């Protein structure tokens, strides 16, 4: 469980995320990407793409990383209170995608290494253990929506 004041931290950071959405979620998915190269094979739409110019240039996936930062972003607003909106992500990710824990650690990680780039303004040490705790509360709860689906994860 967060402290109100984490997630000030947390909301703050975001603040700055909400200045331009769009290059926040290019940075971080081909932050992903390059880190965990495995984790592209899982996107049929985006596989393809073999180069960060080309991931750069895709308006596909910029308008993709818009949806999930929106997602994410809206999920870290509940300060926790996110069960109707982790309900139909952990569905579509379990039974659809078939998105490991480990990748959510892994996209956790490159969200972490960008605002930790964009912001250090925003993202100290502290800030940045609140957002992991945020990060690491959202996984939690996946993974047990994904053992209630019948996903291992
Ligand atoms: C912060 C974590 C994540 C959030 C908030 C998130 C959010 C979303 C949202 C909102 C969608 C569209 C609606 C839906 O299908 O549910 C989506 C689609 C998708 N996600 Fe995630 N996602 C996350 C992490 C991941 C990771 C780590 C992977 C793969 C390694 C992944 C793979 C996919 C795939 C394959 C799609 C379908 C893309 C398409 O063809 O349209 N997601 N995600």
């Amino acid at each position: 469980v967060l402290s109100e004041g984490e997630w000030q931290l947390v909301l703050h950071v975001w603040a700055k995320v909400e200045a331009d959405v769009a290059g926040h979620g290019q940075d971080i998915l081909i932050r992903l990407f390059k880190s965990h190269p495995e984790t592209l094979e899982k996107f049929d739409r985006f596989k393809h793409l073999k180069t960060e110019a080309e991931m750069k240039a895709s308006e596909d996936l910029k308008k993709h990383g818009v949806t999930v930062l929106t997602a994410l972003g809206a999920i870290l607003k509940k300060k926790g209170h996110h069960e109707a909106e982790l309900k139909p992500l952990a569905q579509s990710h379990a039974t659809k995608h078939k998105i490991p824990i480990k990748y959510l650690e892994f996209i956790s990680e490159a969200i972490i290494h960008v605002l930790h780039s964009r912001h250090p303004g925003d993202f100290g040490a502290d800030a940045q253990g609140a957002m992991n705790k945020a990060l690491e509360l959202f996984r939690k709860d996946i993974a047990a929506k994904y053992k209630e689906l019948g996903y291992q994860g």
